[PDB]
């Protein structure tokens, strides 16, 4: 379903070894939207529905479309929530690996957040994913003070919105093969790769 708080909900008790904070599109329902999920979907059989947490931006993250015009693609409190389940996510369960990912506003959001995360805990996010990266063009395909090799960014030939623009076309609704094929299995390397 579009919305799912595992982190917030979760036992500080009985933490899952892998925790994935996403951030949804402009205007998208519950604080998963289309594609989140897809992706969710895929972590639970990799890892079992104990083995991950999902937990998707809501709080102050509105998913506004004004937002978008904003410095950084969206808004300082969305950035501040996004902040907020990171370092959560780290107190509650300091062992888990951590893995995100946006689509649209949301993968500036998760960049920006990314940029800001103490550096101790950015070290925990194993990898993050991003459609129609909406800061693809001026960013350089890039999350700043994140490794590219933890990034990767999924933008349709003819998505205006990874080429600089922020006009939406055809391509940027067709991220959802993606979601459900290569963008899981990166996040699932990723995290394999980490806890070894
Ligand atoms: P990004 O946050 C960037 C928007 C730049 C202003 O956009 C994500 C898309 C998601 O598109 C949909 O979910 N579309 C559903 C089809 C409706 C017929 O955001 C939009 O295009 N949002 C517009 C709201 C619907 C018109």
């Amino acid at each position: 379903r579009t919305t799912r708080d595992d982190l917030i909900n979760g036992n500080s008790a009985s933490c899952a070894d892998v925790i994935f904070i996403y951030a949804r599109g402009s205007t998208e329902t519950g604080n998963l939207g289309t594609l989140g999920p897809s992706i969710a979907s895929n972590l639970e059989s990799a890892f079992g529905k104990d083995g991950v947490w999902i937990q998707g931006v809501g709080g102050a993250y509105r998913a506004t479309l004004g937002d978008n015009a904003l410095p950084r693609g969206t808004s300082s409190a969305a950035i501040r929530e996004m902040l907020g389940l990171f370092q959560q996510a780290n107190t509650k369960c300091p062992d888990a690996t951590l893995i995100a990912g946006g689509y649209s506003q949301g993968a500036a959001l998760a960049a920006a957040s990314i940029e800001d995360l103490d550096s101790a805990i950015r070290d925990k996010i194993a990898g993050t994913v991003l459609f129609g990266y909406t800061k693809n063009l001026q960013n350089r395909g890039r999350i700043p003070n994140y490794p590219a090799d933890r990034t990767k960014v999924f933008c349709n030939t003819g998505d205006l919105v990874c080429t600089g623009s922020l006009i939406v076309a055809a391509p940027h609704l067709a991220y959802g093969p993606d979601a459900r094929g290569p963008a899981p299995e990166f996040l699932i390397e990723k995290v394999r790769a980490v806890r070894g």
